[PDB]
């Protein structure tokens, strides 16, 4: 009949560096039924047992795993996790797939809600990623070697053979241009416009070993290990401080860009959307997502309504801080 979802964990008691690729968290191969998806962070946490190895977890489990494994900052974890859960998880069982659809998330919600997992395109997952291809080309979740070869190429061209903040700026822009030129359904607005800049610095802030204090840069070997194999580098130590999207601003500044998309199902036809969230209008992302949730859940009652109310509030607790203050919305009233 369902679960009563607890509030998110706070930051970890210990926030320093530590060995996370340790004897208790060994890499293991996929078994039948195990789910993996478009996020190399969650994928690696699952394949080392920081998350359930089957790739289905509670919000609380995801938050604690991102903190334990990578020192992902608490509010960034809350913002990402409840966004993913509201849109793509099962609110009644309190379970989210980190990939595609699975019976492991329990009885399906009422359509148009789906609990289809992080693989679901168009409100969270989106276009112009680093190692995943746009959904238009048929697969938005698998590692793509051609794209990784570009990652390596740009690292050679701008980062001395390593991925650093200069590389991030160049790659992000070039990937947007690729999608403009080749994907007639290319969208780069609302959630995706914001998350895409954060994700380009996570490799620097979170995939670089925490004992590297200066000149933080990621080797192609370490990049392949995480992005392709879902495996921590040998002896991997997490960031020495909670971290998330530091430097994303510089990535945008290197190639200023405006949210929008290819209009009218044509390539090379990018039109700005002035209503979209952007980095000086972050609260629009909050409002947009709450609207999306209402479309998924037009008239909930009982446990589903209760858990929607709680999850919306949990998400707001992170958004309020991360976005610098947003008025909470109550589309379903209060408990
Ligand atoms: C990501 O990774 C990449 C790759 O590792 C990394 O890139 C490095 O980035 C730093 C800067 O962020 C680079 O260092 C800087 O280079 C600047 C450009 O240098 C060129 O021009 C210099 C200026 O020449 C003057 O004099 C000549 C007369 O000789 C004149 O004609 C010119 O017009 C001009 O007025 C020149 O000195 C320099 O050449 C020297 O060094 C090279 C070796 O690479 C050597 O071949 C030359 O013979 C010569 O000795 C070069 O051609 C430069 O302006 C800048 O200088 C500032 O700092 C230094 C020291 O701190 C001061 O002394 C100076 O006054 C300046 O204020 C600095 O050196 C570095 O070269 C990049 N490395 C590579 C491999 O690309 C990114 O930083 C990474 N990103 C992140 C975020 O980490
Ligand atoms: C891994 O991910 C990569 C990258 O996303 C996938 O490769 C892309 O595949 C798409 C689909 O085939 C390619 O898109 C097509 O591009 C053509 C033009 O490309 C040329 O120019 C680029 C540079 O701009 C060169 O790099 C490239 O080599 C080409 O020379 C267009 O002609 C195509 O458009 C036609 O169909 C669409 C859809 O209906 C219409 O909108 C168009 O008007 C037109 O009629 C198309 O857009 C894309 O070029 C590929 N990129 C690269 C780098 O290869 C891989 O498929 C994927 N790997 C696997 C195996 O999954
Ligand atoms: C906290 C919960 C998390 C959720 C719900 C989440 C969700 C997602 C989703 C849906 C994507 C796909 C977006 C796309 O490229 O289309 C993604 C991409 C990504 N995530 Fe996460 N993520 C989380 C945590 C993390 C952490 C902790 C890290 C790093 C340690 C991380 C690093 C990345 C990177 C680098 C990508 C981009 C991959 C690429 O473009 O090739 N994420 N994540
Ligand atoms: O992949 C994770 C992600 C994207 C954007 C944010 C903000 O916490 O986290
Ligand atoms: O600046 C944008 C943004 C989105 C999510 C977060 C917090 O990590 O910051
Ligand atoms: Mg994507």
């Amino acid at each position: 009949q369902g679960v009563d979802p607890p509030p998110p964990p706070g930051p970890p008691s210990f926030t320093g560096t530590k060995l996370v690729n340790d004897a208790d968290h060994p890499w293991q191969p996929l078994r039948e039924g195990d789910i993996r998806g478009p996020c190399p962070g969650l994928n690696t946490l699952a394949s080392h047992g920081y998350l359930p190895r089957d790739g289905v977890a509670t919000p609380a489990q995801i938050i604690t795993a991102t903190q334990e494994g990578f020192n992902f900052e608490n509010n960034a974890a809350i913002v990402a996790t409840y966004l993913g859960h509201l849109l793509n998880g099962n609110l009644v069982t309190d379970l989210l797939s980190i990939g595609g659809a699975t019976p492991k998330t329990g009885p399906p919600p009422p359509p148009p809600a789906h609990a289809g997992g992080l693989n679901v395109h168009g409100t969270f997952e989106g276009d112009a990623g680093m190692t995943r291809a746009d959904e238009f080309f048929g697969d938005n979740h698998s590692f793509n070697q051609t794209l990784f070869d570009k990652f390596v190429d740009f690292s050679n061209r701008y980062g001395g053979g390593f991925y650093n903040l200069t590389v991030a700026g160049e790659l992000r822009y070039s990937r947007i241009q690729d999608s403009i030129a080749t994907n007639p359904e290319f969208q780069f607005k609302n959630v995706r416009f914001i998350t895409a800049y954060g994700e380009t610095v996570f490799p620097i802030n979170l995939f670089v070993d925490g004992r590297v204090t200066t000149d933080r840069k990621l080797s192609m070997e370490d990049a392949a290990s995480i992005f392709r194999d879902m495996r921590f580098p040998d002896d991997f130590h997490r960031s020495a401080v909670p971290a998330s999207n530091e430097g994303a601003d510089q990535v945008l500044a290197a190639h200023p860009w405006v949210p929008g998309g290819n209009a009218d199902n044509q390539v090379n036809n990018y039109v700005e959307d002035p209503d979209s969230a952007d980095f000086t209008h972050l609260c629009r992302l909050y409002e947009f997502v709450v609207g999306s949730v209402q479309e998924l859940y037009p008239n909930p009652t009982g446990i589903l309504r209760r858990n929607l109310i709680k999850n919306l509030h949990y998400w707001w607790t992170g958004v309020n801080v991360a976005f610098g203050g947003c008025d909470e919305l109550f589309p379903y009233g209060q408990l």
